[PDB]
């Protein structure tokens, strides 16, 4: 992705989404949307941007429900128009292929959540984390969502998944985790608050990039 | 809830979704919206249903993000006027405590996920599924969703959330679930496709009904 950098757009205003989003653009190629934005503006948000701005987008509805009902989320999340969407691996294979068998039919992308970012994870996400990733592996998975707040754990999930897997990461700035420690791991890195709360986004943006170019 | 019985509304179609609905309303006074119909018709289709059979309306959305991202999910959703919202408790303590900060200050109710009842389950959740009713009893959760495809867990499940805490159950026809035994240890049980795909959804209702007054 440009600059190794994708925004988390968690604004629940769609004219302060488009606004920080608009101002940002030259730093980034690529935006999350989550359920903060989806939630309070709708699913055509997702279509809006990804015109308005060119830019891909990764729909983080952190899927985590039967097979029958992930295959309907991920079905109407692509005709919605997103180009990937963050999967659970918690809930299990069947769970996850069936999200992986609707990305094949629509010629989109799923990405695997394995550890979480913040202090909870450590209860129970974290000692199963390991085992999710080698599941993604045997699933065929490609792209996968690990911890900024945890660097070994990043690492460790790294060894799982090889040099050729996609690794993005959250918890940048605000939760914590550093751009350049993270990009030791990780392909790319998620930033939302430290980006979108700032009094200037751009020249956040432009800060992160900065420390990035220099590793 | 009414004969115990709760309509999980995975129709996509606001059409059919209503039609079903109305079809069905003389046996049930809840109904489980997820995202099927959400990411489909939008978040105001809660409130119709609200206003247009009089229901209580459990948002299921399974919610498994950080804290801070937990609270803005549970902020639009009972801004949208969801009685409730289904959260997952796999996340952890602080993801979980943030849906109940955000009831409280609103003045609705979460409903805390252990087991999940698809064969995937067994993968990660169910090793972790009795410390995660014990943490939601520790945070003083009152509502829980436990799975009719494995009443011994539903059981234990029962055991350690205790007899005053409301236990509902989904996985119950299509899924191969039983009402009778499900609702030994749960207080309603939660029906999608054995009523929705149904050739005459109030007929299949009305069976399920009759075989629950009989316990
Ligand atoms: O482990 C994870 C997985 C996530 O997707 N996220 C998401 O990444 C973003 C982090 O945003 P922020 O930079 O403001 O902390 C949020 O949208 C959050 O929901 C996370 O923080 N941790
Ligand atoms: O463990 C769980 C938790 C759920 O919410 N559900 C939900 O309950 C419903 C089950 O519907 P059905 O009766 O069609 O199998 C679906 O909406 C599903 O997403 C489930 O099946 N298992």
């Amino acid at each position: 992705v440009m600059n190794r950098l994708i925004l988390a757009m968690d604004l629940m205003n769609r004219d302060d989404a488009l606004r920080v989003t608009g101002e940002v653009r030259e730093y980034i190629d690529t935006v999350k949307i989550g359920y903060p934005l989806v939630l309070s503006e709708g699913m055509d948000i997702i279509a809006e941007f990804r015109k308005r701005f060119g830019c891909r987008i990764i729909a983080d509805f952190k899927v985590a429900d039967i097979p029958e009902t992930n295959e309907k989320i991920c079905r109407a999340t692509f005709k919605a128009g997103a180009d990937a969407i963050i999967v659970h691996g918690f809930p299990g294979a069947d769970s996850v292929r069936a999200c992986l068998n609707v990305a094949e039919e629509m010629g989109r992308e799923v990405f695997l959540l394995t550890e979480m970012s913040h202090p909870g994870a450590e209860m129970f996400i974290q000692g199963a984390a390991d085992e999710i990733a080698r599941m993604g592996v045997d699933l065929g998975v490609k792209n996968y969502v690990g911890p900024s707040t945890r660097p070994e754990r990043l690492s460790r999930l790294r060894e799982i998944i090889g040099q050729d897997s996609f690794l993005i990461s959250p918890g940048v700035g605000a939760q914590g985790g550093d751009p350049g420690e993270t990009l030791r791991f990780a392909d790319a890195i998620i930033v939302g608050r430290s980006i979108y709360l700032a009094d200037n986004p751009a020249a956040a943006a432009a800060g992160i990039i900065e420390s990035i170019k220099d590793l």
